């Protein structure tokens, strides 16, 4: 099963992409993730990541594509994958399709403007799983501390809210053509298109896109 994750930042794709990875046994690509990591362990794909992330702007579509490719060609998305930040324009989209890559589903997470910031302040991480969580919203079993391994949980350097600003405004401008895209690919009949309420607690999302795929 092979699965595209649509949305403003935010929105909550990552914190539910975890769910379906566990339940599939599809592994989640997230670009977001393997640029942070570039950056860190300074890739010779993606070290260069750095400063436009700061900015909030958004990463050329050839160095995001090559990060995609040579990622999607691992063994572990034999069976399937799921795609989280990518495609972000819609270029990168139509790369992935005369590449002959089709998915099953794409899915929509419907989120206001007015609540990202505030998502995105509160955000924290654990940087080698990409694993998400809120201090209010979404907190950790243990204050700081991933659930998962124990580990410190950290900040994004980008989730001020003036970058959070600019994500916003290049999300509408650049990615949110990408719902058309793909309700289109729909009606074609090449994929199953769905939109979710992004704004429902953690597990009737999660609930919701369980009703979709399973
Ligand atoms: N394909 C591409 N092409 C070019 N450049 C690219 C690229 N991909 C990445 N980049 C680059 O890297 C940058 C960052 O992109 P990215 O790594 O994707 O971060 P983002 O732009 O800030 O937004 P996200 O997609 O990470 O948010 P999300 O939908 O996952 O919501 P989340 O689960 O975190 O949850 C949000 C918060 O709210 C909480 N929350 C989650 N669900 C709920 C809920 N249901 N109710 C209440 N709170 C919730 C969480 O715990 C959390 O703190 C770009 O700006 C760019 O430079």
């Amino acid at each position: 099963m092979r699965i595209i994750l649509l949305g403003a930042p935010g929105a909550g794709k990552g914190t539910q992409a975890q769910f379906i990875m566990e339940k599939y046994g599809i592994p989640q690509i997230s670009t977001g993730d393997m640029l942070r990591a570039a950056v860190k362990s300074g890739s010779e794909l993606g070290k260069q990541a750095k400063d436009i992330m700061d900015a909030g702007k958004l990463v050329t579509d050839e160095l995001v594509i090559a990060l995609v490719k040579e990622r999607i060609a691992q063994e572990d998305c034999r069976n399937g994958f799921l795609l989280d930040g990518f495609p972000r324009t819609i270029p990168q989209a139509d790369a992935m399709k005369e590449a002959g890559i089709n998915v099953d589903y794409v899915l929509e997470f419907d989120v206001p403007d007015e609540l990202i910031v505030d998502r995105i302040v509160g955000r924290r991480v654990h940087a080698p799983s990409g694993r998400v969580y809120h201090v209010k919203f979404n907190p950790p079993k243990v204050e700081g501390k991933d659930d998962v391994t124990g580990e410190e949980l950290t900040t994004r350097k980008d989730d001020q809210e003036e970058t959070v600003r600019k994500r916003l405004v290049e999300y509408h401008q650049m990615t949110a053509p990408l719902i058309g895209y793909y309700s289109k690919e729909a009606e074609a009949g090449n994929t199953k298109y769905a939109k979710v309420d992004g704004t429902k607690p953690v597990a009737e999302v999660r609930a919701d896109l369980e009703k979709i795929l399973g």
